[PDB]
């Protein structure tokens, strides 16, 4: 069972299909409509059955085209509010009948981001978007919230006619709507059975172009011809990743570039993969985000985590093919160095947390924990370390992508604990048992900190990254003089940005080798997003008071919590910068996404 749901379980009840017919209104910034939904009892004598809501406004439960009871509970927390529905006749076990809940969401959704038009790239039109992963679908509409019950869905929705609405589905038409002529009504239709994570809207001045044979990217116009450079891999990408996982069952695979408050790299929204605007690198190099969306829709859309605690099912394996499809295009070398890049990020992940808190572990156990709290690198690195181990355990990687594509053939459309992966592996490595038997399971999957042992990995294009880093830590005054541009000549963007990371394991360093690192390396002239980043932590945390300004302006400019998170809270550290950091959390609060507010916050403390 699900301890971050409070609807009937799978074993009681399960959805089989939503039909959504609702109306989005950007002057209240409210979702109206009704939720259909086709439940299917589990259970002799079925009466009645919970739902998750939270901050929903309910109106009506029909039924055999009558109003019955319901309730809603207390609520708790995050977790919102449990709403019991009366059924008007007791349903056998398998009988199916259609529950249609008339709804209306508060402008306060923790599902929802709605932007002025003063915050998007063509300033005349407002834009909204959702983000329901992990628990926030039952902030859109009610629903057993929880990736173990997975249904199909039909959706129309009725927008101003100048806006476009898109949904993690395949668009099925659109017309002008009958009961409001300034609005548009937009169809859409998803026939293969997904957790209600999947759900996804925006709707916005959206534009598109084709860059492939199953692939549109949208965005707003000002950003479509960037877009469709940046991410033209994506195809190539999409072959490999079928050559890997089997069939792409999803029909398109379009992408959706965000405006820059999206929170997330990415969402593997089935159909509309959804992209932060911060991989707008102009040389494609941050395209690993786009391989890994692509690989989510085996691993996480097809087979998917039964209960959150398991989360690490959907990432570990994801960042896996993810390295794959990289190495396929760029070389085993590169696979290598990505790989151990990971392990990097993995031991700053265990270091922030510490080596003995929970969300360290593998398996995590999200009672009474809010999932969005309790999100890292963990379940990605971790997950990816176990696999690459097993990988190098089992034989190697042309075998153990063998395994990958069994495992997805296996549990297609179900939802899947650690122990069914766990048996799996078992059975199909059998000739491999005595190997499995040497791996300390009770360590990877369930106790914190760092893995019991590290995997192999090629040093090749990392060697340079610390060597140079290496060189910058040992350096006293009198040897500052000896760096210069040409350090950087033989490096590329990945092996800068390894450089930085690598070199911010070991900070702060002292604020005049920060000082002679921008007078010869001119780094804050980069544009790249991830190397900036992680330059301007760095001199945050070596003090450096010039930059104080530059990191506020990329904390606020873009929202991807990747980035947002630690440069206020580096800011927040920095005697010189903490008042300012926190006066203007307090002054951009107001108008962030929920959950980045919420989470940006806590890190403050305000
Ligand atoms: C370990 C850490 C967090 C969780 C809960 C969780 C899972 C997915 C989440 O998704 C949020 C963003 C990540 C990229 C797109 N969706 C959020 C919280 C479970 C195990
Ligand atoms: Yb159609
Ligand atoms: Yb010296
Ligand atoms: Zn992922």
């Amino acid at each position: 069972v699900d301890t971050c749901s409070l609807a009937s379980p799978a074993s009681v009840c399960r959805t089989k299909h939503l039909h959504l017919r609702c109306s989005v209104d950007f002057t209240r910034r409210t979702l109206t409509g009704t939720a259909a939904l086709t439940v299917q009892s589990q259970e002799d004598n079925l009466r009645s059955l919970v739902l998750d809501t939270k901050d929903l406004t309910i109106e009506k439960v029909v039924i055999n085209g009558q109003e019955v009871k319901y309730a809603l509970g207390e609520r708790q927390s995050y977790k919102g509010s449990p709403m019991e529905i009366s059924l008007p006749i007791a349903l056998s076990k398998n009988q199916e009948i259609v529950i249609e809940i008339s709804f209306e969401t508060s402008p306060k959704s923790s599902a929802l981001q709605w932007l002025t038009p003063e915050q998007t790239s063509g300033k005349e039109h407002p834009y909204l978007f959702s983000q329901c992963q992990a628990i926030h679908c039952r902030a859109i509409l009610p629903c057993q919230d929880t990736p173990s019950v997975k249904l199909t869905y039909t959706a129309e929705v009725s927008v101003p006619k100048e806006l476009v609405a898109l949904m993690s589905a395949i668009r099925d038409g659109e017309t002008p709507d009958p009961e409001d002529p300034s609005r548009k009504i937009y169809k859409f239709i998803q026939k293969v059975p997904i957790p209600c994570y999947l759900i996804a809207l925006v709707v916005g001045a959206l534009e598109s172009r084709q860059i492939g044979p199953r692939t549109l990217v949208w965005s707003e116009k000002e950003q479509v011809e960037k877009s469709a450079y940046e991410f033209s891999e994506t195809e190539s990408m999409l072959k490999i990743a079928e050559d890997l996982g089997g069939p792409y069952v999803w029909g398109q695979y379009d992408l959706l570039v965000l405006p820059p408050s999206f929170p997330y790299g990415g969402m593997e929204n089935p159909c509309l993969t959804f992209v932060t605007p911060t991989l707008l690198a102009g040389d494609k190099s941050l395209s690993n985000v786009i391989a890994h969306e692509i690989s989510h829709s085996w691993t996480g859309n097809l087979v998917t985590n039964k209960t959150w605690d398991h989360f690490w099912l959907n990432e570990g394996h994801t960042v896996y093919l993810e390295r794959h499809i990289c190495g396929r295009l760029f070389g085993e070398k590169f696979r290598h160095f990505n790989a151990l890049g990971g392990w990097g990020e993995l031991q700053n992940s265990v270091k922030t947390f510490g080596e003995t808190h929970p969300f360290t572990k593998l398996v995590v156990d999200l009672t009474d924990i809010d999932p969005d709290v309790a999100y890292s690198s963990v379940p990605y690195e971790k997950g990816f370390a176990l696999l690459f181990y097993l990988e190098q355990l089992l034989g190697g990687p042309e075998i153990f992508l063998g395994f990958l594509k069994a495992y997805v053939e296996k549990f297609s459309y179900k939802s899947i604990t650690t122990d069914d992966w766990k048996d799996f592996l078992y059975s199909y490595f059998k000739d491999k048992v005595d190997v499995l038997n040497q791996v300390d399971w009770n360590a990877w999957l369930y106790s914190p900190g760092l893995p019991p042992i590290k995997p192999n990995y090629d040093m090749t294009l990392t060697n340079a990254c610390i060597a140079l880093s290496q060189r910058w830590i040992t350096a006293k005054e009198d040897d500052l003089n000896s760096f210069n541009a040409t350090d950087l000549k033989d490096l590329s963007s990945h092996q800068l940005n390894e450089f930085l990371a690598q070199t911010l394991q070991r900070a702060p360093l002292p604020l005049g080798h920060i000082k002679r690192m921008q007078e010869v390396y001119n780094f804050n002239a980069i544009n790249n997003s991830e190397i900036r980043f992680r330059w301007l932590r760095l001199c945050i945390q070596s003090k450096w008071e010039d930059a104080i300004p530059l990191a506020l302006k990329m904390a606020t400019e873009q929202g991807r919590m990747k980035f947002t998170r630690p440069l206020f809270k580096d800011l927040a550290a920095f005697d010189k910068s903490h008042d300012q950091a926190v006066r203007t959390y307090q002054e951009h609060k107001a108008s962030m996404h929920p959950v980045t507010a919420m989470l940006v916050g806590k890190d403050l403390k305000v």
